């Protein structure tokens, strides 16, 4: 037995860890892809549950969704069981976190470029919600850029907490509102740069509890009302993905 992945791609490196994610140039077409290797569940309703998802995911086409290419199953003989591969468009190694941690002044955070980036993330989330799907992984380490500076939501589907909503932590991610919450923090962190890791944690932890820096509440007064809405502590209160994109602040960017 020889595995499909090993014959057809020469691996470059590992990009992710949690399933594993590799970089690998396909030999036929000579382009480098992001490849997610999941070890599958051993049960026969846990297997089939997943395989109904890869079917629904592979149908997704949107500008904020990393471009899909292929999926295939393998089952090799271990030396001492059944891995699923997903070939996805490779993305720039510099994610949203990197981008933010490299621009720490109000000046390097232009109000125009920031709202632009955020809208794309919001529009991608609108799409997924309208398809009856939810992200549940919105956070800067997992918001990406394409070679051509297009923003993409990161990995989701196929089954830190500072960007998780409360219910998500102690509950069952119950509603698609958990994504509205995540967007709130992300919008703030874009418009209010940090100096130190401590500052970031202390201030986000506070903004989870609606304790905002007054300098922010002054500087961006509209944005403040949005981030408040998006954080409304009773889930059912928060806006819908659609409502956020239709907010006045997004007009003639
Ligand atoms: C591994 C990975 C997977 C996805 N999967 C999906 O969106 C989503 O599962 C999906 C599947 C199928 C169709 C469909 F529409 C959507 C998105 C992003 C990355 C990614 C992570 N890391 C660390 C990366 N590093 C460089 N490039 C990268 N693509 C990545």
């Amino acid at each position: 037995y020889i595995s499909r992945y090993l014959t057809d791609f020469e691996p470059i490196q590992c990009l992710g860890r949690g399933g594993v994610v590799f970089e690998a140039k396909n030999k036929v077409d000579d382009c480098n892809y992001a490849i997610k290797r999941i070890r599958l569940p051993n049960r026969e309703l846990a297997r089939e549950k997943v395989m109904r998802e890869v079917k629904a995911l592979a149908k997704l086409e949107h500008p904020g969704i990393v471009r899909y290419f292929n999926a295939w199953l393998e089952a090799p003989p271990e030396k001492w069981k059944v891995y699923l591969y997903i070939q996805m468009q490779l993305c720039r190694k510099e994610n949203l976190k990197d981008w933010m941690n490299g621009r720490c002044t109000i000046e390097e955070r232009e109000r125009s470029v920031c709202l632009h980036i955020f809208l794309q993330i919001a529009e991608a989330v609108e799409f997924l919600h309208s398809k009856g799907l939810m992200h549940r992984n919105l956070k800067p380490s997992n918001i990406f850029f394409t070679m051509d500076d297009v923003v993409k939501v990161g990995d989701f589907g196929l089954v830190t907490k500072l960007y998780m909503s409360p219910e998500q932590i102690h509950g069952n991610s119950y509603s698609h509102k958990v994504d509205i919450f995540s967007l709130g923090l992300i919008l703030f962190e874009l418009l209010y740069p940090f100096s130190t890791q401590m500052e970031r944690v202390r201030t986000l932890t506070d903004v989870r509890n609606l304790k905002f820096p007054p300098l922010f509440t002054q500087k961006y007064p509209c944005e403040y009302v949005m981030v408040q809405d998006m954080l409304s502590p009773s889930p059912m209160e928060r806006p819908e993905a659609i409502n956020i994109i239709e907010n006045a602040v997004f007009e003639d960017l």
